[PDB]
């Protein structure tokens, strides 16, 4: 028995990793992930200038699950091309790079300079489609012309195997529509779902007051809230993209949480609410918890159990 | 202290009500409903023509709320309308009935009928654009075109005030255009946010199988899992539309989940998930709730502070 897999032409000791944006903005913060337990790690979404984000307090964190507006707070891409040009230990575990421009030309940018450190490196690129925080930018993929532009444009200037993050939806004309978009793309090697419930809000009944400033409280939601929300979109993605791979996050606190990812059909499972609140001790937990349900059910690999949950008659 | 109050030129006991399709189907159902200690009632959603439903099972319920996927089961509009005309007795409370036309030509036909029920009777019209559940039908409210399509021709048909029941939105740029679309229609005099969280997936760990039959499993969240969804749209509807009432639904279980929808700008407050696990006997103890809270804080009415929520500086 073994959570080992191979896929993107990596391998991987065991499907855990942090969620882009949880413990993984500093040099300390990538070194602290890379000396944890986890397969895998990736690195804090980034713009082409460093950021200092919305004004605090940003994030707060409650028994279902968090609420935040962050505003994307990053050292900025010089940083992190050069953590992975230089700076990354490989021999300890793949690494991947999460970019999110704010118009399809900051983006470009970006991967035009990413290219030839993928190459020789093997980082690979997570593309950041929903973003829920920045005022005045609504999230790219809940606008599909606007998702065909950025994934034309990043195509041709990349011209590398990559990965795209997605909102949730709710729709199912809007599964639909979403996943024959990414089909249309080659280059599209895996699906992230899914990134935070956008523009929730939480009230504290004593003081009568929102519990973060952005944006007049609202935020995104993350943690038990959003569980089944994020493997309906993982199943859904999984059923209509079976040439691609589906990433999933939302809602993993467990071994059983990532055992119905897994389940619904995720290759990669992300943590993030549950990292920000326990810290990378979770990563070693996570494994022992999905080896007992697996050895109790008689599965000896992933693969035995990826994709095959039931439906009714 | 009391907490009686007046809205649409109506007298209410207190801001309680049931969520439609919970407790709202048969006779019994209705009769059941108004011996209760709630303020008003609504009936289930309605069509031209009497409905089975999608096949079983449809529901469940869990520690964090509800999935379901009913297919508008209902006696038809017939029987909802003769409730109304000869049956309610509107010297106990108010009486609401929802409809849920398959298209616009149904809901059409539906509303040309009841008007002189509604004139003679005072019975209150609430139109719902926000079913998640039919097979091949997606919610009318995630489609502006088809909202003002339908808004107008309901509107010219009727001529009298009516409310809308709403989806959840996720989305700065579609609370300002849905709340853009409402506001070009005077007769819509109140707004009920929110319909359930459509399309998420539960999956049971031991059987390997989704807990519903409908759809492979997708269905409407309710629940704990949808407070802070539910909150954020109240507050963007009662902020967007100062000259219309928003009526508050979703994850209300106890005096103080009210406290924080009523906070947020709700007038009247629907329960559905808590009432459908724990009976009508749930009436008495929200009332009892709410007027400790009141009492506590040193608020005489509710008009003290509805929409009084505050925001950091
Ligand atoms: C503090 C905070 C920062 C985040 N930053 C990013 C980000 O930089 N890029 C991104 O794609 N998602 C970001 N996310 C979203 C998470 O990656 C994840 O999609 C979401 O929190 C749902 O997973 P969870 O239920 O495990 O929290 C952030 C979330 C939080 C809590
Ligand atoms: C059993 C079931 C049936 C429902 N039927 C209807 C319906 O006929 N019309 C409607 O507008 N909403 C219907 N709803 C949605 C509820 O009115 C309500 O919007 C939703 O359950 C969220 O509130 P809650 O968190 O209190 O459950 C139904 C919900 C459930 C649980």
């Amino acid at each position: 028995m073994c959570l080992k897999l191979n896929l993107l032409d990596h391998v991987f000791a065991n499907p855990f990793m942090n969620a882009a944006g949880v413990l993984c903005c500093t040099e300390e913060d990538l070194r602290c992930m890379t000396a944890s337990s986890s397969g895998a790690l990736v690195s804090k979404s980034c713009t082409s200038a460093p950021r200092d984000g919305n004004p605090e307090p940003r994030y707060m964190a409650f028994p279902l699950g968090s609420i935040n507006s962050m505003g994307l707070p990053n050292l900025g891409f010089d940083f992190y091309l050069k953590y992975a040009s230089d700076l990354h230990d490989y021999s300890k575990k793949p690494l991947f790079l999460s970019i999110s421009g704010l118009s399809v030309e900051e983006n470009v940018a970006m991967v035009r300079r990413l290219a030839p450190v993928a190459q020789e490196k093997g980082v690979l690129l997570e593309l950041n489609l929903s973003c829920p925080n920045v005022p005045g930018k609504p999230q790219v993929a809940y606008d599909f012309e606007a998702m065909r532009t950025y994934l034309q444009q990043v195509s041709l200037a990349y011209g590398l195997p990559f990965g795209v993050k997605m909102p949730p939806y709710f729709d199912i004309a809007h599964f639909d529509t979403a996943a024959a978009v990414l089909n249309e793309f080659p280059l599209v090697k895996f699906v992230t779902c899914v990134n935070s419930v956008g523009n929730g809000l939480v009230i504290d009944a004593e003081s009568e007051s929102v519990v973060i400033k952005p944006k007049q409280g609202f935020g995104g939601l993350g943690g038990k809230y959003i569980l089944p929300t994020a493997l309906a979109n993982v199943n859904a993605f999984y059923r209509r993209c079976p040439d691609k791979l589906v990433f999933g996050c939302g809602g993993v606190y467990s071994g059983e949480d990532a055992f119905l990812h897994i389940l619904a059909g995720a290759s990669m499972v992300q943590v993030g609410t549950a990292l920000q609140e326990e810290g990378p001790g979770i990563f070693t937990r996570l494994e022992d918890e999905l080896l007992e349900i697996m050895a109790r059910k008689g599965y000896r690999t992933l693969e035995e159990f990826r994709g095959r949950v039931k439906t009714i008659e």
